[PDB]
C-alpha cells in the first residue's frame, strides 16, 4: 500500500555559514536542503544511509550526484579522500558536511582536517563534540 503527502516548504534563507559547527546529521540536512548546498556522503556509513533513504523516501543508493531532495554526492568506499577532494574540485560548490576522510576511511582529526585543506571548494564542517570544533579549527589553522 502507499500514500504520500507531507508538509512540504519553502525555504528563502538569503544567508549561509561558514567553518566547522557542532551539528551532526539532521541540522545539516535542514541546513543542506534550506541552501541547496551540495553534501559528499559515503554509502559505507550505512548509519547515515539508514537516516537519508527515509527521510527521503523510495531512494535505493546509487553512486554520483545524487539529486534526491539534498544535493548529495555518493562517493565509494574505495575512493581515496584526496581522490574524492579532487574530483569536488570540478564542482566547487558551497559544501556542508562533517570532516569526511576522518572515520569511515580510517584516519584520525588532524589527518583529515589537513586533507580538508586541500578542497578548494567551501566546506562547513560538523563535529560530534562542541569541544573538537576547537581542536578541528586548531588544526586549519596550523597546517
Amino acid at each position: 500500500g502507499s500514500h504520500m503527502v507531507l508538509p512540504s516548504e519553502a525555504p528563502n534563507a538569503k544567508e549561509e555559514i561558514l567553518g566547522t559547527v557542532s551539528w551532526n546529521l539532521r541540522e545539516m540536512l535542514a541546513h543542506a536542503e534550506e541552501t541547496r548546498k551540495l553534501m559528499p556522503i559515503c554509502m559505507d556509513v550505512r548509519a547515515i544511509m539508514a537516516t537519508i533513504q527515509r527521510k527521503y523516501k523510495g531512494i535505493k543508493i546509487q553512486e554520483g550526484i545524487v539529486d534526491y531532495g539534498v544535493r548529495f554526492f555518493f562517493y565509494t568506499s574505495k575512493e581515496p579522500v584526496a581522490s574524492i577532494i579532487t574530483k569536488l574540485n570540478s564542482l566547487n560548490e558551497p559544501l556542508v558536511t562533517m570532516p569526511i576522510g576522518y572515520v569511515t576511511h580510517g584516519f584520525n582529526l588532524e589527518e583529515a582536517a589537513r586533507c580538508m585543506r586541500s578542497l578548494k571548494a567551501p566546506a562547513v564542517v560538523s563535529v560530534s563534540s562542541p569541544d573538537a570544533v576547537t581542536t578541528y579549527n586548531g588544526y586549519l589553522t596550523s597546517s
